[PDB]
C-alpha cells in the first residue's frame, strides 16, 4: 500500500544479535566460514523484548538509533518483538515466560507495555516496527481446546489489545503475529483467522499503525516453494505466499487493507522436517532470503528476519520445566539449550547452509 513502514528509513542493526554473532564468529574455526558468520551482524533482524529486563535495552537502541540518524543524516528504524504475555506459549512448554495469569500477570503485562511506551515516547524521530506476540492469536484460532489456551483467552485478548492500543499512541507500526501456512493457512482456518484478526483490529480502533500481520515467525516455511514440501499434504497453501494470497482478501472484505511481513531467517534449507508441526531447532536449517521490501507480492511489505537464527527454540533436556517433546524429535538438533539462549552449533549450521550463500 501507500505507506510501507520501511520506505525512506535505514534499519538500525540489532546490537543484541550483533554481540551474539561477533562472539559466535570467533569460535567458528574455518576462516572463510567465520567471516561469512560475522557478516550476519550486518543483516537486519528483530530484537525480542521477551522479558521486562529487555526494556532498558530498547531505550539504548532508540537513543543510539536517534543519534545515528542525526550523524548520518538518515531516519532510523528499530525492529522489535513484543513477547511477554502472561501464560505465554499456551500450547507448548518451551517458551513459557516470566508472567503468569495466577501471579498478577495481566497487570504486570500492562506495566511492561507502559514501560515500553515510555521509552518510545522519548524518541519520536526513530521509527519502530513491532511484531505483536508470536503464537498468541494463532493459538486462539485453532487451539481453544487446549485448556491453558482456553483459560488464557481473555487475558491474551486484553493484553494484545492493550499493546496495540497503547503502542499506537506513540506511532509504532505493528504486525500482529499470524502463525504460518501450516497453522492458519489451511483453507478451513483462513476465515476463523480473518474473523479473529479483524475483531482484534476493530477492538484497537482500526488504527492506521496496525499495518497487518507477520507470518512464519520462528518457522521454516518457504515464501515461494519450488515444489510443495511433502509435509504440506492436504493444504493447497503449501508456502507463505499461498497463505497470504488466500488470507489477505478476507481481511480486505472486512474493511482492513492489511499488509504482511514474512520471516525467512531460517528458511534457507527446505525438506528438513518429518512433519509440518516439527517447529523446534530443526536440524540442518540455513539462513534464508535476506530482508527486503522487494517481496514480489502486493500484500507483503517486507521479507524480514524475526526469529534470530542461533537462539534456541527450546531445551531438549527432559528435566527442565520447559521441556517440550517437539524438541526431541528425530529432526530437532540435540542437545539443545533453553529457548532464547545461544545455540552455537545451530548458528554455525545456519551460516554454512545459508541460501543464498553469505
Ligand atoms: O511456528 C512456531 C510455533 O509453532 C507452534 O505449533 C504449531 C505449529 O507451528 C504448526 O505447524 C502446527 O503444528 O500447529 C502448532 C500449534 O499447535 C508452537 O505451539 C509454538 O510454540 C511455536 O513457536
Ligand atoms: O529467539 C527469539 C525468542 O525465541 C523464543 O523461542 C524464546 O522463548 C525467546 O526467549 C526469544 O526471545
Amino acid at each position: 500500500s501507500a505507506n510501507n513502514p520501511w520506505t525512506g528509513f535505514q534499519i538500525f542493526l540489532s546490537p543484541y544479535y550483533a554481540n551474539e554473532v561477533a562472539a559466535a564468529a570467533k569460535q567458528i574455526t574455518d576462516p572463510t566460514l567465520s567471516s561469512k558468520a560475522a557478516s550476519v551482524a550486518n543483516i537486519p533482524t528483530f530484537t525480542w523484548l521477551d522479558s521486562v529486563a529487555k526494556i532498558p535495552d530498547l531505550g539504548t537502541y532508540l537513543a543510539s538509533a536517534s543519534a545515528l540518524g542525526k550523524s548520518t543524516g538518515t531516519k532510523q528504524l528499530v525492529q522489535i518483538v513484543i513477547y511477554d504475555l502472561p501464560d505465554r506459549d499456551c500450547a507448548a512448554k518451551a517458551s513459557n515466560g516470566e508472567f503468569s495469569i495466577a501471579n498478577n500477570g495481566q497487570a504486570n503485562y500492562e506495566n511492561y507495555i507502559d514501560q515500553i511506551v515510555a521509552q518510545i515516547q522519548q524518541f519520536p524521530d526513530v521509527r519502530v516496527v513491532a511484531v505483536i506476540e508470536p503464537d498468541s492469536l494463532a493459538n486462539l484460532v485453532t487451539n481453544l481446546n487446549v485448556q491453558k489456551c482456553a483459560n488464557a483467552k481473555t487475558t491474551y485478548l486484553a493484553s494484545v489489545n492493550y499493546a496495540l492500543t497503547n503502542l499506537a499512541k506513540v506511532g509504532v507500526y505493528m504486525y500482529m503475529d499470524a502463525g504460518h501456512a501450516g497453522w492458519l493457512g489451511w483453507p478451513a482456518n483462513l476465515s476463523p483467522a480473518a474473523q479473529l484478526f479483524t475483531q482484534v483490529w476493530q477492538n484497537a480502533g482500526k488504527s492506521p499503525f496496525i499495518k497487518g500481520l507477520a507470518t512464519n515467525v520462528a518457522n521454516y516455511n518457504a515464501l515461494q516453494a519450488a515444489s510443495p514440501d511433502p509435509i504440506t499434504q492436504g493444504n493447497p497453501n503449501y508456502d507463505e505466499i499461498h497463505y497470504i494470497n488466500a488470507l489477505a482478501p478476507l481481511l480486505q472484505q472486512a474493511g482492513w487493507d492489511a499488509t504482511f511481513i514474512v520471516d525467512q531467517g531460517r528458511s534457507g534449507v527446505q525438506n528438513i522436517r518429518q512433519q509440518w508441526g516439527d517447529w523446534c531447532n530443526i536440524k540442518g536449517a540455513g539462513f534464508g532470503t535476506r530482508p527486503t521490501t522487494n517481496t514480489g507480492s502486493q500484500f507483503i511489505d517486507s521479507i524480514v528476519w524475526v526469529k534470530p537464527g542461533g537462539e534456541s527454540d527450546g531445551t531438549s533436556n527432559s528435566s527442565s520445566p520447559r521441556y517440550d517433546s517437539t524438541c526431541s524429535l528425530p529432526d530437532a538438533a540435540q542437545p539443545a539449550p533453553e529457548a532464547g539462549t545461544w545455540f552455537q552449533a545451530y548458528f554455525q549450521t545456519l551460516v554454512s547452509a545459508a541460501n543464498p550463500p553469505l
